[PDB]
């Protein structure tokens, strides 16, 4: 696959799935991230949120694995599938290197999801079904009544990554474990993180540990995921198409922090104006932008990010935010 | 029992259960702590060590629940067991309330222990079979010809308590984990100016009075802990002996490593921190054992081990009115080492 | 130039070469179409050239490559990366667990950083490079008259450099040029320098018998792009290069049925002995030469679209 | 009692040095072999543990030769010193030989240590400064206060021999390696029937150093390069007076050892080696392995894996002079 040594034939993020141990608090999260509710389990309490080619699953199961995982840690990222191009090939290898396999109840007529325990014991799907007919969505959800089948939302079209913040010492245990079973690599360059890349060239998960990590550990009950950032081709229109619809982003950079935009960017070329008119913060000639919802699954926050060349995740921010508030 | 409202007929700790993923390594620290090999599982490699009422479970067998938990943490403390009244009934009252079964495959003939998952996801077991005879130790294990069923050893006799280290935030999982399910309730305990103590270290107590489990959270003994157990665990194992000076000496007669002792500086100060404590100050201090109380005389003797099994410790506690920790022992071990630099 | 370039790699800079016997690899040079062009100032060094491949042959005694060639023969002893920063690129690889090879130096010359790679051989990493600007400008005295920039026999580049490794040790060696210069690997691991330019595939096991000739681990084989083998192949003949002995006729017999149309002259090929590979598009023309510096060999190739090595010509040559 | 000529001037061996790139990880292991932490260097974070007159030497310095070798092969041995009786004379001939220099960084008012490079690359000290109060010892670590500097532990005497494994090929490279600078010579072969091991028993002509090499031919040899990273220390015995008292006081502090052989390994011991007069039955309960042939008799037994790959041996000599290599064809013979 894409990029090298693709052992499992990981092809991309598939879904991540969402529960909550308090009703209706899910829901309207999704909607202001310009989700759409487009299909609904064909037996269990379980729906399906769909933007561009992202896939959310809501899993309000009762007495399930997601719940269980809900009731520990509150409003959750409680799942996490992998696209390979074959299941079994990839299920088998994964527990001969010795994964811990979760076992999710499936149904009468329903498919057996092949699952391990992932980063907080959060099963981690391995899902070989995929494509307009062929999906597991078809098979084993209902879509809406007329409702359009791929929404394009607010316009956000992939997960780019997902970060895990764990506790200390743990970030070469989960670095192992993505490693080895996955055969991912951290990328490399030049708070503490490890920027784990996998072999498709799609699926990127950091790892964060420690301030903003440790809170997370305390009010997330554990290690987890901290953020998913969604990609989207536009991120100045998407935010206008976000903020008319609800959206909720972390409070914008003082204006001294786009007075160094020429200065620790030259000649990025971006409309300075239109990012300061929405707190949209920049890094990189490699660019990005990028800016953040607050904490709305507990301390879940979400990313919007449109990638002009950089492959990083802004990490310059840090540097560029605290260095404005020194002179704000 | 006793204490508090007893809603799973809690009637104290029926056994903690051992594994390592190195073999000969939890044997010699048994033997060395005074506990008897006495019986072997009729069919799976565990064994049972006994000194006065304590059961300790030493299990060996692979690719259990026991052999991965030891894999992922060292040798360690990998499950334990309460005395209940009725185990079915408990079990079922746990799962209602929202406690997750933990599945110990049971072999043909053997006893269906039922289980819920626990702290870094160890086992609790809930046992309502118990006593010479009726016991699990009878059902299901093997005493080895001969050896003595009742040992007494170095004259250890119960397990005092068994305290946790948690990570930050867990501590407020971790006791309202155990007040929903068993109704345990924290004990405040105060120091020596009035101040409570339990900001950091939740002393819950089981409604019977007898089961005690201290939860801990936090660059000191905590977090290091933490990244030494790889996880939230029982940091420290304490059996209570109604004797300590006596059992002092019969442990270190057969091995027994104990933390090095405080400063003299710190059994000079015992008369002005304790006044009229009337204990041998002398014997203690030959020993290194640690005294803590208030002088109403309630006091209790206490000494640690080196760390024994990974960074799990043991302590060795005689109570003489004290309902503590010895909690007062940090601030007087630090003044002795201060008066000693 | 194709992911991340944290070492700033811009392709192989030159590769050095040292022989414990005299005059045995001053021929071997001539044969494969390289002609000496410039001696060290200082040193028993001099500087063969072909298209853009830069060759070093170090004579010098009592040194790094004199006692490399002791253990290991006549090798290549030595491999330089062209990089923007060196001291930049150095400073990293030490930051990230390198560990550093003394090259002597003499008054007025250059000091060539370099880091332990591959049999210990030094890694140099060089940030001096083109029309008057290059080491070789500086520390090289060019032989006067004869042109600096030969064609010789076509060969352009060094394509790739493979590196025979020890049983267990190419997830060692893949994982020294991942964490150092950020590789990927596109029995064998094919490792790509983000730069495009440089391959390095490692082996393990054809590959014993390298291991025990060569004394330890090394480069196997190097092999040089051209942009026309059979016109190479013309050129390198009529100097007296030594390639392996053709392959069987039969080869050509399931050459089109293995590789429909391809488009290839298979009457050339053959009068050549010249392998195939790719599918059927991509495809690529190779040729190898006989063990030459010890089981050191020479392979020269002709990208036609394909990315590969020719690992297909191994059940090609074997269902022959 | 030098058995040939000497010309490095060898006086057996002087002490093992380990590193590990992880904490942690050695500490115990010294303990349950028996070995007592006894001393700390002067300024490095470097330990001196000691059993009998064994020095083991526990090597945590950052950015050393050692980190950088156990960061390549993992916890291992990392390093070995000879005894000899002038470490200027030994060193400056082992260079002109071409043996190559390994500099180990010396802080001020230390000593400057000479090293040529060995099996793997890891440092052969050449150590001419030895005895109470004259070792490198007494001079660059510190003992703790109080504690007895000659710990007897579980028995272990000396360092018997240890072995290097070496790619298949390698071994003529390590036999002239020890026969060019030590006069080291291959006196004595114990005969394998290919049922892949291949061995080369190297001594010193002190008569007290030996270094068996072995290769391979899938099996025991080259999964130890593998998972070492390359050619290194296999194992180190440890000669007791007495094993089976050895063993018990192994056993107490926590020692793994080997699982011991089947119960016909023990009733072919008559039939293999009549009239031994070893107690039987002490061996089988123990797994204590029993070898030779003028009653020559070797007692032995083994650790799992301790290091990474690196097991440990230990052994009473009755008599034999060889290694067990016995013990190969009877464990065949008894399962
Ligand atoms: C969103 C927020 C809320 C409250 C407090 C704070 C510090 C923040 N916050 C971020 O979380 C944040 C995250 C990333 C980021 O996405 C990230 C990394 O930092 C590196 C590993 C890979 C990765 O994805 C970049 C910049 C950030 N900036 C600039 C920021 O302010
Ligand atoms: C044994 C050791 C080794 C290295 C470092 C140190 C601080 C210690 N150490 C202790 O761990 C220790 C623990 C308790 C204790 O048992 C305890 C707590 O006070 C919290 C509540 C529940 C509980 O059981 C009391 C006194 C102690 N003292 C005095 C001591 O020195
Ligand atoms: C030249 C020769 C002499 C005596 C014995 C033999 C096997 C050979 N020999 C080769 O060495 C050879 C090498 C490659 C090759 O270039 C190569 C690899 O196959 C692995 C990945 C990287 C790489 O560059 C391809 C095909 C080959 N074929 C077909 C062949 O016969
Ligand atoms: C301990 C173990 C674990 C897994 C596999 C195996 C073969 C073994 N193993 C040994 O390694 C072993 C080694 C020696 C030995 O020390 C010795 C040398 O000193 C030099 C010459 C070669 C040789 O045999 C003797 C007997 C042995 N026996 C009997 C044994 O079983
Ligand atoms: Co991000
Ligand atoms: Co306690
Ligand atoms: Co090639
Ligand atoms: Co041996």
């Amino acid at each position: 696959a894409d990029l090298y040594e693709n052992p499992m034939g990981l092809m991309g993020f598939e879904f991540i799935e969402f529960a909550s141990p308090t009703p209706g608090t899910l829901e309207p999260i999704f909607e202001i991230m310009g989700f759409t509710k487009v299909a609904t389990h064909r037996s269990k309490n379980v729906h399906l949120y769909r933007q561009g080619e992202i896939n959310l699953i809501l899993n309000n199961e009762p007495n399930s694995i997601a719940s269980y995982f809900a009731a520990e840690h509150g409003p959750s990222v409680c799942g996490m599938a992998f696209r390979v191009k074959d299941s079994q090939k990839a299920y088998n290898r994964a527990l001969e290197l010795g994964a811990q396999p979760i076992h999710i109840d499936t149904g009468p007529m329903e498919l057996n999801l092949p699952a391990i325990k992932g980063i907080g014991g959060a099963p981690l799907y391995l899902i070989d079904r995929f494509g307009e007919g062929s999906s597991i969505y078809d098979i084993d959800f209902v879509y809406l009544e007329g409702v359009e089948r791929n929404p394009v939302g607010a316009g956000l079209k992939v997960i780019d990554h997902l970060t895990h913040n764990v506790y200390r010492g743990r970030m070469v245990y989960w670095a192992n474990f993505y490693e080895k079973l996955f055969n991912f690599r951290e990328a490399r360059y030049f708070l503490t993180s490890k920027a784990m890349s996998a072999p498709d060239g799609m699926i990127r998960i950091p790892l964060n540990e420690e301030g903003q990590i440790e809170e997370f550990l305390m009010q997330f009950n554990g290690e987890g995921i901290q953020h998913v950032a969604f990609l989207t081709d536009d991120l100045v229109k998407t935010w206008d198409a976000l903020k008319k619809i609800g959206m909720r982003f972390m409070t914008a950079p003082p204006d001294t922090y786009y007075e160094m935009l020429e200065g620790r960017l030259p000649d990025h070329g971006e409309p300075v104006d239109q990012l300061q008119a929405r707190g949209i913060l920049l890094d990189g000639k490699r660019l990005l932008l990028q800016i953040f919802s607050e904490t709305l699954m507990g301390p879940v926050f979400f990313e919007f990010i449109q990638r002009k060349g950089d492959d990083g995740f802004g990490e310059g921010n840090f540097k560029a935010l605290f260095e404005s508030i020194e002179r704000d």
